[PDB]
């Protein structure tokens, strides 16, 4: 199947009862690694990678396409009707949940409930918002990327992960963004960064569960106090005691059950 093939789709299960999970920024569906084994005897489980990830083609990346983050919320409503999935829980990893909320303004139908993990409407910090970082902080980053990619991944990837600079999964992050080609790595790092989802917030309908680490290079806490009071919808906010913007990869232990909590409990 062709949108199967181009995002690597994969199906772990029959029943009604359904979770789609999506990657963040640098990774791939392979973040999921060690939450994915506590879903498939319950639920009929679909992991994807997201266009521009390094296990895509990147001749199938259009610059057009994914220069909103609507382009990715279209992929995601494409998959969901190629596997004729009615309704589905959405665990959205980083971009992937904003990802998802877009994709619940169109089609809400689709959707159940939203697991934010390490999510962000506005990075960019204005006067009166706390986002993480200024427009300047952003500049030399993508000038970074520029200038010399693999040195960039190697510095990031300690950074965006925390924890121990040496362990598998500071490894994996490194070998996953070094995947990117470093064009598409720098259109998307920009096309993330200066994205702006904090005025479509109110609109949201569909149930949502904001995670985050406490302690998150890209997500102050406060972006999730921003979340949950301007989303639209009913919310619940938890912050994980963990270091890490890939906290399910990264620090299991203490991560698993809280997600695994949201999934199956609601609001």
């Amino acid at each position: 199947g062709v949108v199967e093939e181009a995002h690597n789709v994969k199906v772990i299960g029959s029943g009604e009862a359904t979770i789609v999970l999506g990657h963040g920024f640098g990774t791939d569906q392979s973040v999921w690694k060690h939450l994915v084994p506590h879903l498939v005897d319950d639920y009929r489980v679909v992991l994807y990678d997201n266009m521009g990830a390094g296990t895509t083609n990147p001749d199938y990346f259009d610059f057009d396409r994914y220069s909103n983050l609507e382009g990715y919320s279209f992929d995601l409503i494409a998959i969901l009707e190629d596997l004729k999935i009615e309704s589905c829980i959405f665990v959205g990893h980083s971009v992937s949940a904003m990802i998802g909320v877009l994709a619940s303004l169109n089609r809400p139908d689709l959707f159940s409930k939203i697991v934010m993990i390490s999510a962000s409407p506005r990075y960019v910090n204005d006067v009166d918002y706390q986002g993480g970082f200024e427009q300047e902080d952003l500049n030399q980053l993508f000038e970074a990327i520029r200038s010399n990619y693999k040195a960039w991944c190697l510095g990031f990837a300690p950074l965006a992960v925390g924890g121990d600079m040496d362990s598998i999964a500071v490894q994996e992050f490194s070998r996953t963004l070094f995947n990117m080609r470093p064009d598409i790595a720098l259109s998307v790092g920009q096309t993330i960064f200066q994205s702006d989802m904090r005025q479509i917030l109110p609109f949201v309908t569909v149930p949502c569960h904001i995670l985050q680490s406490v302690k998150d290079l890209a997500v102050p806490v406060v972006v999730s106090e921003y979340l949950h009071a301007n989303l639209g919808c009913e919310s619940v906010v938890e912050v994980i005691p963990s270091d890490g913007h890939l906290p399910q990869l990264s620090s299991p232990d203490s991560v698993i059950p809280v997600i695994l909590r949201h999934i199956r409990n609601d609001i």
